[PDB]
Formats: structure tokens, C-alpha cells, sequence
């Protein structure tokens, strides 16, 4: 239940949806993150 972006940010891209990008390794992952779930 982790509020507030912590390592990771997240964007609605046209396709619809919201991806997840960690700004320490640099990645992008739909699936949602371990600090942000």
C-alpha cells in the first residue's frame, strides 16, 4: 500500500495505460513495483 512515487515513476502512455520506470536501473516494467505496490 505505498503512496507517493518512491524509485519509480509511472505515465499513461496512449496505448491506455500507466508504465513503471526505476530511475536507478533505468527500466521500464508494466508490472507494478515491489516499493510502489
Amino acid at each position: 500500500g505505498a503512496t507517493a512515487v518512491s524509485e519509480w515513476t509511472e505515465y499513461k502512455t496512449a496505448d491506455g495505460k500507466t508504465y513503471y520506470y526505476n530511475n536507478r536501473t533505468e527500466e521500464s516494467t508494466w508490472e507494478k513495483p515491489q516499493e510502489l505496490k
